[PDB]
């Protein structure tokens, strides 16, 4: 019965640490670009 | 009369010392392989 309750609840790691992974470099080339986009109107100024 | 008593209700004390000397190793043997059972978990701590 142990057995069959751990393989129902328990977490594994190796599926984590990969989420992680991905999911932090998301992240960081979003807020890259962010600071990219939020940069771009400075050209209208130099019209006038 | 006690001859045949004798023969329902005796040890052999050649058996016996074999089959503790059996017991005994199969025992000792266990542990050893108990040991490294547990050591299996610490592959994981790696991945961090």
């Amino acid at each position: 019965l142990s057995a069959s309750r751990s393989r129902i609840q328990d977490a594994d790691y190796a599926t984590e640490v990969s989420n992680m992974t991905r999911a932090q470099i998301l992240q960081q080339a979003g807020t890259s670009v962010l600071a990219q986009a939020n940069q771009t109107t400075q050209n209208v100024l130099s019209l006038l």
